[PDB]
């Protein structure tokens, strides 16, 4: 199932980053025979580059930020297919002189004539980049051109639309991939696979028999590097609209009819199209900022946010968030949807919870009198599984009963994880299935969703008046108050 | 919690398995310091025997028989308290004595008045023995005094009724302790807090999902030293009566509506009132029957039933003995349920398993074609627990899917384990409850239910047609086309 | 097998309105020894997750009784039977909608 040859063209080259994103990652797609011996990558942009200077920043590359390059004649045999042809942005000419060298390797190196077009331009240069490629009419045939945008895909409503809107008078919406996301063909097949494969866990999962679910994800690194990134955009560009709106759609969508990714991004988008937050008109039931500062990690002192480079000692970009969605459809009517992220939180971990009702009239007694209802646990971090919790019996002459879990993790009956993210993701594109990618109403619609409350905390303020939690500790404590305002806990983790 | 004063008259006469099972078990319990300090024992039997006599038989029976005597002057404690009388089981002067007896002895700590009589003999002297004391009067408050009969109840439908309409002249219920078959606390105990105390395990019994129901028990001796009793049995009236119609009661009972003895009595009885037997105008349907012979258990060779000390040379008891039931209430319509058990199988399972449907369409293919349905396996002997088996996803690249299973102990997660049963059993008589002592309306449906396919199979036939199997196997051929003719198949355990 | 799934038919010569009526091999314009069906019937089933093995049967037809239009649906039958009663009890319920004259719910 080796997908056939072409030739790649990486706009923006010679860059930063793109040398440790790409060059080890196709060099060991091709050392697997993931590829046939007949692949060839072109360089770009305007400075003045050389064919032994591209063999020798290659190797360095390899080299330093890889595991090598093996044999030597390995890389005499891959040593073929590495060209340059220098040209700015925005010249005709240079796109003409581009067909023209694209031309001439077709007929020499005889690739067959299909394409994948691969961009890595900055990304305030989308639209000149695309008007000019759809001025030369390289995108005309179906099965022949491709082209993916980088992240990110706009910041507001207005530049996603007039991206939209831009790249669809150019070329058909069957050949742009927009990348993007992290979640790659594990976790979304088998959480498909465990929920459309069963006779129990199906019929236990609309409106009268389910509570609320949460939905966590927490990292503990610092904001590293990336000063000047972060600062323009906050974590609600970076983490709540790209990876936490997917474990929403995958948790709470109707089943398919179909496997293909037709039926897959129906449900999706239909799914996403009736859903709300809480309060639109008082912000204060629906959200909830934050800011980490100066306390303890690893029994060694952390700076506060306000300390790093490049950061002035006035910012009020946001490193965490809460809300409380609602979905309005036939199904899941009076459920709320508590979600959540952040930095700086200890344990690292990624969880959906699933918390069920009380039965209909008690007639034993608790240990505690507390009666903890019924959990599903569903993981997505590491040591995998699915875990739920019930009630036993305490021993002796006595009828008490104390909550127990069953328990089964991926990592004992399985364990051998697959590749890199990245190389299934670059295999996918070039034979072509749009599963794993969006399509233009899912980015819309996540926008429209998120857009009260991003245009509210953007607009200025009082400098001191943040929240602000110490790193170490979970939350400030406003979300705690927001979620204990209708007596259901933070799961504790 | 603490018993009261009691006497604890026997009435077995003279015996050796009675009092070996009874005399060591309650100076056990006694020495455990659980019951009241002071209580009194009386003796009755068909002998003339010294205080001294019967005194040191009964030690030389509790050092035999037990870990011997804790300390020294407390056996001789205990032993004043333990009176020997005179008397037979047809003589009205024999009461007449016995009335004089506990008349006089009961001077010392008054008893309170109390009284209680365990009757163990042979099965033929319970009407003489109960018309006896009826016309007597030895009991007439119905507050202090109890009667216990011990196993076998009867053998046929008019036995039953009729021994029961004559414990019902004499005095009223509440008294009569029917013990015979021993399913032990911790056990249904264990199966109530487990069903009627979630919400997520109810809503799945009906015919909506559940599909089939099987039951089995299975030992390994056989026939031993008690050939004397068992030559006039057979599977029917020694488990089929008294142990697999309490655990399938157990497993298809309504929810109680209160937490007393009386409602989850009521709802048995309730419940154990619409069974019937599958196809009542053909046996061979509904029944298969066997008889073990040729043995080879362990790294030895076993003999044969016909062949072995103690046998009828020209036999026809059974061993072996499949059922088939089918409730046809509101809640279980249509839905088949099996019994079966037997002697001389390898390992001594005893287990219900529950089957449920199929999905309703198969987006996703499994392997060969085929899908193992989901399966819930309450365990009762030996690692009590409780097991669920469902699908997830092969490690591979295609939509394979495979089946895991999660477990749980009730032994390794919870203490270590529990104390005998038959003290258990005496206690609870004591103390003056009765939650799994049955009431004189199931015996007789549990008659009525078994009567046809009985009346069947003991009508004398070739002895040479008897199907027989080989010590080792699981069952005979039969019993395996009766469940392949619809489509399912024995859980190989 | 097709057969399983569909039956054709024609109407020849009979009695309509107490006046004798021609057959279909008989109007001014059609070809004697034709081909072209006029009554048909069908079964169709659906494949999901709310109406799987519920069959649908489909009927049309030219020259019948007279003018209609239904849509019957029928319910399935009580687990237990303690009202026997008479008749075997072979009524069970239906709920029939109507798109033609005389238009209402029964």
């Amino acid at each position: 199932r080796t997908p056939e040859p072409l030739i790649l063209t990486i706009f923006g080259a010679s860059g930063d980053l793109t040398q440790r994103k790409l060059v080890p990652a196709i060099y060991q797609m091709k050392r697997e025979r993931r590829l046939p011996p007949e692949l060839t990558v072109v360089g770009f942009a305007r400075r003045d580059w050389s064919h032994d200077h591209f063999r020798e920043q290659m190797r360095k590359g390899i080299e330093e930020f890889s595991t090598g390059i093996g044999s030597e004649d390995l890389w005499n045999e891959f040593a073929q297919g590495l060209f340059y042809c220098s040209g700015n942005m925005d010249d005709p000419e240079s796109y003409l002189k581009l067909k023209n060298f694209l031309g001439e390797l077709d007929e020499k190196r005889n690739t067959r004539g299909n394409r994948v077009f691969y961009l890595a331009v900055s990304p305030n240069f989308f639209p000149p980049g695309i008007k000019q490629l759809g001025a030369a009419g390289m995108l005309s045939d179906p099965v022949k051109s491709r082209i993916v945008i980088e992240k990110p895909f706009g910041r507001d409503l207005s530049s996603a639309q007039s991206l939209n809107r831009v790249v669809q008078s150019v070329c058909k919406e069957n050949q742009v991939y927009r990348i993007d996301h992290y979640l790659g063909k594990e976790t979304v097949q088998n959480l498909m696979v465990f929920r459309f494969a069963n006779a129990i866990f199906e019929p236990l999962w609309n409106r009268q028999f389910v509570d609320h679910v949460q939905i966590t994800v927490a990292e503990t690194v610092g904001v590293e590097e990336r000063a000047g990134y972060y600062e323009s955009a906050g974590a609600l560009r970076d983490m709540v609209q790209n990876h936490l709106m997917q474990l929403f759609c995958l948790t709470a969508m109707d089943p398919p009819n179909a496997i293909d990714a037709d039926s897959i991004r129906n449900e999706k988008v239909k799914v996403l199209q009736a859903t709300r937050l809480a309060d639109i008109n008082n912000l204060e039931n629906a959200g909830i900022r934050g800011q980490y500062k100066a306390g303890w990690m690893g029994g060694k002192p952390v700076p506060g946010y306000r300390e790093e480079p490049g950061v002035d000692p006035s910012s009020t970009t946001p490193t965490f968030a809460a809300l409380k969605l609602m979905v309005d459809n036939w199904r899941w009517q009076g459920v709320p949807f508590y979600l959540r992220t952040g930095k700086r939180m200890p344990k690292k971990v990624s969880e959906i919870a699933i918390q069920f009702r009380q039965v209909p009239l008690l007639i034993f007694q608790s240990v505690a009198h507390q009666a903890n209802p019924n959990v599903l646990s569903l993981r997505i971090q590491p040591n995998e599984g699915i875990s739920l919790r019930f009630e036993a019996k305490m021993p002796g002459s006595e009828l008490r009963t104390r909550t127990v879990d069953m328990d089964f993790s991926y990592g004992s009956s399985f364990g051998v994880a697959a590749a890199d993210a990245y190389h299934r993701l670059l295999l996918d594109c070039m034979l072509g299935d749009q599963t794993l990618f969006t399509r233009a109403d899912e980015v819309e619609e996540a926008w429209r969703v998120v857009t009260p409350v991003l245009s509210a905390w953007d607009a200025p303020s009082d400098p001191l008046s943040m929240p602000l939690y110490e790193a170490g500790t979970w939350e400030p404590a406003e979300a705690e108050w927001l979620i204990n305002k209708d007596g259901r806990r933070w799961r504790r983790l």
